[PDB]
């Protein structure tokens, strides 16, 4: 489960990310070196997902008590790509395919 549609349904259907996701910190603990693009060598079949996404720029809709999280989409080993899914604690789902510059609602 690593497609935009897959993960969105999943997030709304189950209220968590699918088993293939791990956080950055979690990843570093297993030997992931961002500079080497080695996530698949140290954690086969996993993607970075679940971290808190600051929304400093105020690009995504704010609401007191609403927390945003991100997850990588379409990852297939090597260096991470520019696709991400963004989901709020009240299950609003946005997408970015340009490294968090622009967002469009998907759920």
């Amino acid at each position: 489960i690593n497609t935009f549609d897959g993960v969105a349904d999943y997030l709304q259907t189950y209220h968590k990310l699918p088993d293939n996701y791990i956080t950055k910190s979690e990843a570093q603990a297993l030997g992931w070196v961002a500079s080497k693009g080695n996530l698949c060598d140290v954690a086969p079949g996993k993607s970075i997902g679940g971290d808190i996404f600051s929304n400093r720029e105020g690009k995504l809709p704010g609401k007191s008590g609403r927390t945003w999280r991100e997850a990588d989409i379409n990852y297939t080993c090597g260096f991470r790509n520019s696709d991400r899914i963004l989901y709020s604690s009240d299950w609003l789902i946005y997408k970015t395919t340009d490294h968090y510059q622009t967002f469009t609602k998907i759920r």
